[PDB]
DNA sequence: GCGACACAAACAC
DNA sequence: AGTGTTTGTGTCGC
């Protein structure tokens, strides 16, 4: 009935099927790292601006609600939240180090503005795009907003069990505690020890998170989780960094900028999970039809 | 099958 | 130790 998976920090990941097993709204069970992500590729390559050596990059994600391990296949819930975290790393390059840098594309060289990460849904066999929704705590009670554009500096991806201590903080003392784990406050730092063209300065806001997450997801409504056999469709939930630039023939989608203007997310990599199943709304889903 | 509303159970404090 | 919060899912009614 539960199958229990020790992860990485000492928790555990204990999968269920809803449709045997019922456990309640907040229980720790509810979270469980979900499936591993793997790479889809490498887009354009960036230099650090003198020196010309590459930055070497490397999207860290994970999931930690909403998916569960159900013989062979990863299974969420169309009703249900997932929560998805990704930081990223650059492994030749010490953080303190890369903020004071300013860095290029190589595509003829873009100046990188800064590093952000975005999520998508596929369907995993036509790559068609799914829309996702995330809520508030306060769900209908509150904003549905589609995930956005998350600018980003190079950190380790937090423990599990950090991100589910942190999921509904409000206590202003409790937030002071992990404040260092999710942001860089620009605005604290010595703005002398830094050149005007450096990095960390042409980030869009003073505070930068370190990590993206992704809390209180949802597949849009209007899914259709059965092909017309009746099979299960198979998606798939994509995370991609990019380098933001200003444009004034690869990869890239459009970015509503900060001055206003039109700015360009330029793709550098790309992961994905394996396919996922989602369950739809049907009472047989429920382990309450049995 | 979807939007809305309701109930309930463990969490956060 | 009690109050209000958060989120899985039961249900209505179109």
């Amino acid at each position: 009935v539960i199958l229990t998976q020790l992860n990485e920090d000492g928790t555990t990941s204990n999968y269920f099927d809803k449709r045997k097993l019922k456990i309640a709204p907040r229980s720790t069970l509810q979270f469980k790292v979900g499936p591993p992500f793997e790479l889809v590729r490498d887009y354009c390559p960036v230099v650090e601006s003198h020196t010309g050596r590459t930055l070497d990059l490397r999207i860290i994600p994970r999931i930690d609600r909403g998916f569960d391990h159900i013989d062979e296949e990863w299974v969420g819930y169309k009703r249900n939240y997932f929560t998805l975290v990704s930081t990223f790393e650059t492994a030749n390059c010490d953080l303190d180090t890369f903020l004071k840098s300013s860095f290029d594309l190589l595509v003829g060289r873009l100046r990188v503005q800064y590093f952000a990460i975005k999520i998508k849904a596929k369907n995993d066999d036509d790559d068609t795009e799914i829309n996702l929704v995330q809520h508030t705590a306060k769900r209908d009670k509150g904003p549905q907003f589609c995930p956005s554009v998350c600018p980003l500096v190079p950190s380790p991806l937090p423990k599990h069990q950090t991100i589910r201590e942190a999921s509904n903080v409000r206590n202003i003392t409790k937030m002071k505690k992990y404040d260092s784990t999710f942001y860089l406050h620009r605005d604290h730092v010595n703005y002398e020890e830094y050149g005007v063209d450096s990095l960390l300065f042409s980030y869009p806001e003073d505070s930068i998170q370190k990590v993206a997450r992704y809390e209180r997801v949802q597949f849009a409504s209007s899914i259709s989780v059965k092909k017309p056999s009746q099979q299960n469709k198979h998606f798939s939930l994509h995370v991609i960094l990019g380098a933001v630039v200003d444009p004034d023939g690869i990869p890239y989608d459009e970015l509503a900028l900060k001055n206003g203007s039109k700015g360009m997310f330029v793709y550098l990599q790309e992961m994905k999970t394996p396919p996922l199943i989602i369950r739809g709304r049907s009472p047989s889903n429920y382990a309450s039809s049995q």
